[PDB]
């Protein structure tokens, strides 16, 4: 029984788009007398950044019980409804947004949303709540964020540089040499000390495994991102 | 359903303080004291401080999509308070200063009630919850209300991207003249288009999702580039 | 019966931590079919600033009806559950965070939390209290409290107003002399007009009693904290 619907957008709160979305959903639900809880994950995803969105979805969703998750972030086409092994429904565009969250929870079926209607996502999400599921044209694959090439995965509110590299891929207190190439060609090489906490090796750059299992580059009381001029997608090379 | 179950909140309180929480708290406190079950939705709390033009535009964009319900909006540079019942039963609670202008017009005003002393941020809250409990409101009626003049063409609101939205609801290189507050006038050339992608080299104007003529600049902030703010006069020619 | 649970953090929403916390609680809640409202008080508390948090909690909570409140801000770990006279429960670090709210509501009992499980602990412990409508464990005698006898800066407004420790206990319109000692050591002396509204005396620095009953320093349409360069915990002396 589907009970929760979550929203994750890059709309911001300066506008009233998010509110509209809640209104639509809320309207449909009341018309079919379907009680459900609307939960906000985040509306501060950086405009058009599917990677940022992908990372926040990966961090929040797995902690919810089976439920519906609407995520609207697309720098513009294709849009899907994903069904997870355990029965989670992921509403949103087909551009990679759900890549990580999809793998984590397991893909059971990919159903293409058909134009029988932006505000599509909201409606589709509500529909899934009332009908407690969704049916439609099953699809072969889905657009997926290439996870083979190591790069800057996400950037913190503090400016910490979160990488692709998972704990299971990295051989403590040793000195690592991280190479970072920006999209424009400039290349930066730094020396980090793989530690356990943020309060360690305060004098230099440090890298540790964060609460999501990825190698992250940080600088005590600073903003490594701004210090290295590192942006999303920069190529990472450890050695 | 003819039962009031939803109540939204729109403010310029921000989240740095606990005023928003205190408001949700008082609402909940009252709803419990009458075992009234209702959902509380936030539309936005990032309305620019004291800017009723920003609020009015946000309310217009979100409220129409909700089913009949109560909506508390608190943005006001210090007075006269009101409850507005729309045609389809919606209830708008807030200051009588033009805040509810656009939304009230699109939902049709059934009646405007005056809020007495009978009872402040924690005042629009009690009223909104009271409406939920009694499934309605009553008071001395008001003939007309304060309204944001929509006949004088000016900057309606400013996007998070810096886009300049005018209250111009046209025909078509457009030439737009702006009269800032101080009196200085600027004149720019816009390429009237359909999407934000077209004509990247120069300024562009277009009709946005809300239906108003909007000025923008590819991946940049027109508002800052032109130094345009709320209420600047617009003149197309 | 406990039906409401509020969240107050310094997590922000650039990340999915707040979402994971909502899901976590919801998950436990849907596993005992316990229905409850998850209210958001604020997630924009300044990172590690417990003074900021303590102030927000004092402002919002007393207006709620008896319920549960999870507040997560701590630069560090001792964890507690404060039970109020009227049945409110405060859940979070024993570092002074709940100092003001605790006194206002009145303490019935402070219970230590046995690490038999930190983002998740407070979450789990909160839902748990909702499911059982109460808590139990080793009782603690006293908690850490923010020293309120030491006159200083309580909080800083979003406008930049300097909120002080001094409660509603000189006269109106008089000219108060205020000395402020920063952390660095330097002292600043300013003259203030004790008024009753932010609009009066738009020329000089003014001070007044804010909606929380505290003496506040403000400057019409300007940021008092930035102008005087005042930070949290700066010592305040009136003469």
């Amino acid at each position: 029984i589907l009970d929760i619907i979550t929203l994750t957008t890059d709309f911001g709160t300066n506008e009233g788009y998010v509110g509209a979305m809640k209104g639509r959903i809320l309207n449909i639900l009341k018309k079919y007398n379907k009680d459900a809880k609307i939960i906000d994950i985040s509306h501060e995803i950086k405009p058009f950044n599917i990677y940022h969105g992908a990372y926040v979805l990966l961090t929040a969703i797995p902690y919810f019980p089976p439920s519906v998750h609407v995520a609207v972030i697309d720098p513009t086409r294709k849009s899907i409804v994903i069904e997870t092994k355990s029965g989670y429904y992921l509403v949103g565009p087909d551009n990679g947004l759900f890549t990580y969250v999809a793998e984590k929870l397991g893909i059971k079926r990919i159903i293409k949303i058909d134009e029988e209607r932006r505000d599509v996502y909201a409606v589709v999400g509500a529909e899934i709540l009332i009908n407690n599921g969704y049916d439609g044209e099953e699809l072969d694959e889905m657009v997926k964020i290439d996870e083979t090439k190591k790069r800057v995965i996400h950037i913190d509110r503090f400016g910490n540089i979160i990488t692709n590299i998972k704990k299971d891929e990295v051989t403590y207190y040793d000195t690592i040499m991280i190479k970072i190439r920006h999209k424009n060609g400039i290349e930066k090489i730094i020396k980090c000390k793989f530690v356990k906490s943020y309060f360690e090796e305060k004098n230099n750059f440090i890298c540790l495994i964060n609460s999501e299992g990825f190698l992250e580059i940080s600088k005590f009381m600073d903003n490594a991102s701004k210090l290295l001029n590192v942006d999303y997608l920069d190529e990472i090379e450890i050695e």
